[PDB]
């Protein structure tokens, strides 16, 4: 049965206006802002950008690839799906 999301889960990340893109759920380092109440630290591959977010909006990505998992025309989507695929848990700062 599913646990409670945890850094390096990897998921597709549902923001307003986008499409459900490749992301993990990051951990967050020592000294560095943490995230509200009940939101998770989510990088999202490709942009390498960070949103903070709840688990209404994370897909996990084992279940979800065949759906969310195809090229898309938006800046940095492919490249994401690349990361997820190939080398989720590298560094990318």
């Amino acid at each position: 049965m599913p646990h409670a999301f945890k850094p390096g889960d990897l998921v597709f990340a549902k923001m307003k206006g986008y499409p459900h893109w490749p992301a993990r759920i990051d951990d967050i380092a020592d000294g560095a802002v943490k995230p509200p109440p009940n939101k998770y630290p989510i990088f999202f591959f490709g942009t390498h950008e960070t949103a903070f977010l709840g688990p209404k909006d994370l897909f996990p990505y084992d279940k979800s690839k065949d759906k969310y998992g195809k090229p898309n025309k938006r800046k940095g989507f492919n490249e994401g799906l690349w990361e997820i695929q190939n080398n989720p848990h590298a560094s990318y700062s």
